[PDB]
């Protein structure tokens, strides 16, 4: 078998749920002991606002609790926390270091790898990306023309789009006196094309996201910039003032015509799906200002200290971890709804994609032998209300399990018309969980049918279909306010979340070697496409869609 | 029991996924048939561009394609295909007929409610939109100050946001000399907030879209409008050059203060995630123009035909439905991503998260009887490639199978570089599915590490993380160009699909009772939250929920 399911904590969690599970009903937990909201709740305080991470919902009693409390121990859990935070080499196919949490070590207490100290590196490029900044923002920083620049492009994929994108999308009220903000990443040419559409080759610039500065679609991407930008300004020299790197590879960057002085490191510890806190970060820094960037990295730094030094049973990101540990490996549920009850937050989903999903989306243990058991879930989610009157049914009332995170700030950034829309916000972010746990019983459905007035054959018809049998357990993840810190503290804990998940089942959540076969099939591809001569060196099926491509791309319609 | 399970096609079909599926290889069922993609794909000419359904890459085979199809024939799927056709009241549970067909039916035989042809009102209700399109499109509409509109703002959510959202967005190349289209829909003040932002009352036209004209967010949405509209206009009778409704209910229309003959009506038998076909579409029309809205209905009207007077063996909608079926009910796949290659498609999967789960995330059926089976999957994903570069390793190398629908047009609205970014594109769509089919063997993974120079420790350590174990299912659907008709043509497509499901299900597709019970518990919270006073009405977690509110609410950040 494999390191978890041969563990014996993990083998009594299974056994305890196959003959007790069943009689685990919300409805009545919550009935039988009114403190379980004061018991299976955690009311953070950061110094800079509260998180109340509510896990009374959950189908749960004390003894899984402990049960899931022990099992994270005999996983080795605080260990492999231990040697995350002191700079050992635990991304082991890579044999790499794993170490975002130096990116935001405001404390500035030494973290080594191979002995030598991070920390002034880090602080360096943070102080080179101030200083630019300052260039920036201020209007002293000059495009071709002599003009201030108004817009900021950053260009890059997965890791170098995501946090970038959903971080300047969540703190978007920080923005005053910031450069506009463009994200392009699909190489899709739709995406750059409909993006410099709208812009000036004069008082734009462009952030070149990648740490080799070879790849493929971000380099595409920024070569169809660069052409853009030229045709205008018609002088190599002028790339320098409209192109940055955030990159290691000084060759490559000088080749393409940027300045190696604003080149921005990062390190080879630094995963992709984990930087934004990083060099990748600038176009944060820029748009909200490098104040309000230290203020993210601070709140990260405030829940990594929290994860570092909190018992495991009063620490947030492992009671996270182990509720999905519960609904993953014993309940065999397949996914994890992201529920943010804030427009800004629209994109906070789409991000623990990548995060969540390329970090534990994997078969290997550390051993080398295949998982026998459940890894990472597929997570998804859209806005409250929105998804209300989306796919809500179907967590209401079809045939899945679902667990879903509700979060929120408890004060919005815009309390218009005296806080009324915030006010409805709030109260159906709190209904939909008590919705989900309680149901409606036939009798309290039946009585509204009669009240209705329907005839005694429409409404035993009906009865049936307006019945919640309820029961479905939620997170409810509630903040003072979404402020820069408060969302560095939030996007830091699900970090850690998924980090204690990845230990439990012995995979490898910091590489990603299943991007490379789809990689490897394209560059194949891709020179077969040129050309009317029939391509058959495939199977049928790619050998007769690349047909279909080729005898349609000359239609006229 | 319930009638799939109940039904002897199905059991037969079980069965023999239960002795032969373990038996299907994709690799090795492309390398013994040549004919593979041509007895397994699709090419639809619909003459205004070929839409190719490619399903070889699927764990099927004759024998199951056949098992199925005779399924499909025992759940009476066309003769309840034509009862919807017909306007028979097939949505049971509500006693409506459902005849989103209707609203494209470009043939216009008639089709008959009550013994009466909704055609003529049908018919009526394009013409008024077409009429208002060149009004408002030609500069002749004028608002309270007397200048032309250069804003439209949709205010709804779910089935009035979701459509007019992602086909907007999808056609965006058509709305050359079109009003800008906002879209306001979250009751979360921050979406109306940051819309009028940037907006002048002197030159914005609402469209208030609902169904009911009751819903909580959208009139909440729509009374702020109106106050920040009338509190620069001053006058009660400017409402009327600013504010338009698409609805069913007149009287509520009415009584929100809106000009009868500025209301767009349509129907009962239009389901909310089936109405952008409708009055609804308002949006649509005035973006793109009214011409390219009759393309989107033709095109669906082309589909609609196809799904009529097909064959079910060559029947696309019935054979995307029952591959589903192969995958939810036989191998238990809770989910189904929804992967378009196409940036302007970036929101077709959420609308298809109402369109699928609202659908048939249902548990109850005709007979009464609860599903002692699954029913609708989790809809999710995101365009390629930025799909790609954030979950895909989960795809690849996970421990969950999750059938894939991967979509893209041959033809690009924006082939800059002389075609390099949508050859790419279209390699990597090529790609991904020929990966997920053909995976790595550990000898082909052997000999890479081999010639990359591994030693044979490293090798070895290294060797069972580069394994794809593949043999992951995929559709691929590939079409001329994403023109307004191919897109009506793609929206039908799944909208049968999901029909199919549904009856062979047993359940409704039709109805949403699943919405009710969020709505009542969060009209009751409303006004708990006003004051300092504690709540102790609900179960301990939703007061203390309340409580954290309370107490944080007043604290300055």
């Amino acid at each position: 078998m494999a390191a978890l399911t041969r563990n014996p904590q993990f083998q009594k969690l299974l056994e305890w749920h196959r003959a007790n599970s069943a009689n685990l009903k919300l409805r009545e937990l919550f009935e039988a002991d009114p403190e379980r909201f004061n018991n299976f709740s955690l009311n953070l305080n950061t110094n800079h606002g509260h998180i109340l991470v509510d896990y009374s919902k959950n189908l749960v009693s004390k003894e899984v609790m402990q049960m899931l409390v022990e099992l994270a121990k005999s996983r080795g859990v605080e260990a492999a926390r231990d040697n995350m935070f002191s700079g050992s080499k635990i991304n082991y196919t890579e044999d790499r270091a794993v170490l975002h949490v130096a990116l935001r070590n405001r404390s500035n207490t030494p973290i080594k790898v191979d002995g030598k100290d991070v920390m002034p590196e880090v602080n360096r490029v943070l102080d080179k990306m101030k200083s630019f900044c300052q260039r920036v923002r201020s209007g002293d920083w000059k495009g071709y023309t002599g003009k201030s620049i108004t817009d900021i492009i950053n260009i890059g994929i997965g890791g170098s789009d995501l946090g970038p994108l959903m971080v300047t999308e969540a703190l978007k009220p920080y923005s005053k006196g910031g450069p506009r903000v463009w994200f392009v990443s699909n190489i899709d040419g739709t995406h750059i094309a409909k993006t410099l559409a709208s812009l000036s080759p004069e008082t734009s610039l462009f952030i070149i996201a990648s740490k080799t500065f070879t790849t493929q679609e971000t380099i595409t991407n920024a070569e169809t910039a660069k052409e853009w930008f030229l045709e205008a300004a018609k002088d190599p020299s002028a790339v320098a003032k409209h192109f940055v790197a955030l990159s290691t590879n000084t060759a490559k960057v000088k080749e393409f015509g940027i300045d190696p002085q604003n080149m921005f490191e990062f390190w080879d510890w630094v995963g992709g799906r984990y930087s934004l806190w990083s060099a990748i970060g600038l176009s944060i820094a820029l748009h909200v200002g490098f104040d309000h960037f230290e203020q993210l990295l601070s709140g990260a730094h405030w829940m990594d200290q929290h994860f570092l030094k909190t018992p495991l049973e009063k620490n947030a990101p492992v009671l996270l971890a182990l509720l999905g540990i519960w609904y993953i490996n014993c309940y065999g549920c397949e996914t994890h709804a992201l529920l943010p009850y804030d427009q800004y937050m629209h994109r906070f989903a789409a991000y623990f994609q990548q995060g969540d999903m390329e970090s534990n989306g994997k078969y290997i243990t550390k051993s080398g032998a295949r998982v026998d058991h459940q890894t990472g879930p597929i997570v998804w989610g859209e806005p409250g209300t929105n998804g209300q009157h989306a796919f809500y049914q179907l967590i209401h009332q079809g045939t899945k399990m679902i667990p879903c995170d509700f979060l929120i700030p408890v004060q919005t950034q815009h309390p218009i018309r005296k806080g009324l829309h915030h006010k409805i916000l709030l109260a159906n972010f709190l209904a939909q969980t008590e919705a989900l746990m309680k149901g409606k019983l036939p009798e309290e459905a039946r009585k509204e049918l009669q009240a209705a007035g329907k005839s005694p054959e429409d409404l035993e018809k009906l009865l049936p279909h307006k019945v919640f049998e309820g029961n479905r357990p939620t997170n409810s993840i509630v903040f003072t306010k979404l402020t820069p810190f408060i969302l560095g503290a939030l996007i830091a804990m699900y970090e850690h979340k998924i980090f204690v998940q990845g230990i439990m089942w012995d995979i490898n959540s910091f590489d990603q070697w299943g991007v490379e076969l789809g990689k490897q099939l394209a560059k194949k591809i891709e020179p077969e496409l040129e050309g009317s001569s029939a391509v058959t060196s495939h199977d049928s099926s790619t050998n007769g869609l690349i047909s279909f491509i080729k005898q349609q791309r000359d239609t006229k319609l």
